[PDB]
């Protein structure tokens, strides 16, 4: 069909490899493109870590208020919130918000450590029935995005299904689900990615990521006017280590797959 042809042409023109999974929750119809192929998640993996802490808060109502010390040695390559709290503390809620809304890599490492390591983030994914997601490394090395490296990868379809389950389905109890959605809706890094291909009237929660190999990612829950939500994963990557980030490709893919709503 013409949608598939447009995605093929977009990928061909890009020089890279495009992965798209759109789930239309009105009827669970899907638009898929390379949706069973692995892609490095980069900072999009942070949704799984934040959600795992939210799950824990179902059994400890006040867990999100618990404080975590931030030390100079904790700082990694991109720390916009954590660097302001060195030799102080952040709450787990502040760490979740920093990880998701500002893509703070130190905050992600604090979440990973809290949970018991990358393997435990993976174990949480498994508890949601996601057998595809794997987190293997901490920040910043989980963003290497090396072609053919299975570490810190998932598929667009597995991630769309999981994002749907987390934000709209039964992965989290209601208060926790609502908290995750609030965080994603407050993202500060996603206006040039999926959002840029959608009507301005639509409400969006998303989490972006980027990496080496010009890896450019975004995962989103989309609330169109007068319609059931859509869940969209757009992963993009290029064959050269130092290729530039291409958020415009994600915006273009988002526009191609969301007509008619």
């Amino acid at each position: 069909n013409s949608v598939q042809q447009q995605l093929e042409a977009l990928e061909k023109s890009s020089g890279g490899r495009l992965g798209v999974a759109l789930i239309n929750t009105a009827d669970n119809s899907q638009i898929l493109y390379r949706a069973d192929e692995r892609f490095a998640m980069c900072s999009t993996s942070k949704v799984m870590a934040a959600a795992a802490v939210l799950k824990q808060s179902e059994s400890d109502k006040h867990l999100l208020n618990q404080r975590v010390e931030i030390k100079k040695s904790d700082l990694v390559n991109y720390n916009p919130i954590a660097e302001k709290h060195v030799n102080g503390t952040m709450t787990l809620a502040e760490l979740g918000a920093a990880a998701l809304q500002y893509s703070d890599n130190t905050a992600m490492n604090k979440l990973i450590a809290h949970l018991g390591g990358p393997d435990k983030v993976t174990a949480f994914a498994r508890s949601l029935g996601d057998e595809t997601f794997r987190l293997d490394r901490t920040e910043p090395t989980l963003n290497t995005a090396i072609p053919g490296d299975p570490r810190d990868t998932t598929t667009p379809l597995a991630m769309a299904q999981t994002l749907k389950n987390l934000t709209l389905g039964k992965a989290l109890a209601e208060t926790q689900r609502a908290q995750l959605v609030t965080w994603l809706k407050g993202n500060t890094t996603g206006s040039a990615s999926i959002r840029a291909g959608l009507p301005k009237s639509w409400v969006v929660g998303d989490k972006t990521g980027s990496g080496d190999y010009g890896t450019t990612n975004d995962i989103a829950v989309i609330w169109p006017e007068n319609h059931a939500p859509l869940v969209l994963v757009t992963y993009f990557t290029q064959p050269e280590q130092k290729a530039e980030r291409r958020r415009d490709i994600l915006a273009a893919a988002a526009k191609i797959v969301t007509h008619g709503f």
